[PDB]
């Protein structure tokens, strides 16, 4: 009969970082 | 005998984008 | 006999969220 299974594999690679957000709106009048 | 560790898992989910930046500074004086 | 590999591992850790976007342009003249 087959031998016992090994243990589970390790977790996959960490997900990518999110990218940076977009620039803010213009400021208010001077 | 017992088998070896399983294969590594799939890559993790993409991180979420940063959000919109702060408003710019006030404009120049009047 | 040589046992099979174990189960595939779990997915990777979730990605970390991104940096806020940069400050917006200067506002209009006063």
């Amino acid at each position: 009969p087959p031998g016992p299974p090994g243990p589970p594999g390790k977790p996959g690679a960490n997900g990518l970082s999110g990218e940076r957000g977009p620039p803010g709106p213009p400021g208010p009048p001077g």
